[PDB]
């Protein structure tokens, strides 16, 4: 049986007047876009902004994914844990590293291979147990460590006068609000964006984030990244399921640690009547995840997102 693609997340095209302000933008949005957990923005044409990150010493060492770790639960191999130890990449030799695998894997071209293919292969691989796929996720990367992929004023790299409307631009990941209104807040006397670099079928777990926050995530340039998004109003009804579904060793996990290894087939999840959304994310579009909207997702090929979380 092959997998069954979720509906299509909503995508907004929104004009030169209603791109004036993000904020005003999601929030005239959410009626629709709050029952479907996650949304695609797709800027204007002629907003392109540069990528603003050092490449000259932009360097990570990504995390090892064992795809089908939790269908292995069901087997303790020779030597467990000692599988692959995390190496450092440039951003160079990473990219290297994920076409030749992804070329190598589908015997095709990388811009040829369809992301139906590559999402239908990736839900075969993460519930087989006759073959293990090893990839690397270049994740959590602080945009402290080498600048934010967007152009930032703040003295440390240079920045063209044609690029300035995207230091200052309300979409720009470092000019979102951040700050949570609260009475501690008013009694004590700085969150960033983070950077993500993907290779393909690099994945994030079913989670929500942390204070039910909103979260904004553009993908600078790549392959797309692929998402799936619950609204809200199922967030308990998710939490149930994946508890039901997930192994009994890790069924009374505090949410925080469970969100770890929460890699759940959207199908079987639609199964249990959890309503699931889908979208492919493509290079220079906008993707926001709502309050308590469970989310997860894999990368079809050599990526950069940047992602941050911001209030209302
Ligand atoms: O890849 C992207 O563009 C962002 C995907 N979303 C992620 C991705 C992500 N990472 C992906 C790598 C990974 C893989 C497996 C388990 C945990 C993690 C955490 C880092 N972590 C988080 C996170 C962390 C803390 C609180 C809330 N969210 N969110
Ligand atoms: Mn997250």
């Amino acid at each position: 049986a092959e997998f069954v693609p979720p509906p299509e997340c909503p995508v907004f095209e929104p004009s030169w007047e209603e791109f004036t302000d993000p904020l005003s933008f999601i929030g005239r949005i959410r009626p629709l876009a709050e029952k479907t957990g996650i949304c695609k923005i797709r800027p204007p044409k002629d907003w392109q902004p540069p990528f603003a990150c050092e490449v000259k010493s932009f360097r990570f060492t990504p995390r090892v994914q064992r795809l089908n770790e939790l269908e292995a639960m069901t087997r303790p191999r020779e030597a467990f844990g000692f599988e692959q130890a995390v190496r450092e990449y440039t951003l160079q030799s990473f990219g290297e590293m994920a076409d030749n695998f992804k070329s190598d894997y589908f015997n095709m071209p990388v811009h040829m291979v369809p992301t139906e293919l590559v999402e239908k292969e990736f839900w075969r691989l993460v519930s087989s147990i006759e073959e293990d796929v090893i990839v690397e996720y270049g994740a959590d990367i602080s945009s402290k460590d080498f600048g934010s992929g967007f152009p930032v004023k703040d003295g440390r790299r240079k920045i063209l006068p044609e690029e300035e409307e995207y230091a200052l631009s309300g979409w720009n990941l470092n000019n979102m609000p951040v700050l949570e209104q609260s009475v501690l807040a008013h009694i004590n006397v700085m969150k960033v964006p983070w950077l993500y670099v993907g290779m393909c079928f690099s994945s994030f777990c079913w989670h929500i984030e942390d204070h039910w926050s909103y979260s904004i995530n553009y993908l600078h340039w790549g392959e797309p990244k692929t998402w799936y998004g619950v609204p809200s109003h199922a967030a308990e009804q998710l939490e149930e399921v994946m508890r039901e579904l997930a192994p009994e060793l890790f069924e009374s996990q505090p949410d925080l640690l469970h969100q770890l290894v929460t890699i759940m087939n959207p199908n079987v999840l639609m199964e249990h009547g959890v309503p699931v959304y889908r979208t492919n994310q493509c290079a220079g579009e906008f993707v926001v995840t709502f309050p308590r909207a469970y989310h997860s997702g894999f990368n079809q090929g050599y990526n950069f997102a940047e992602a941050v979380n911001f209030c209302t």
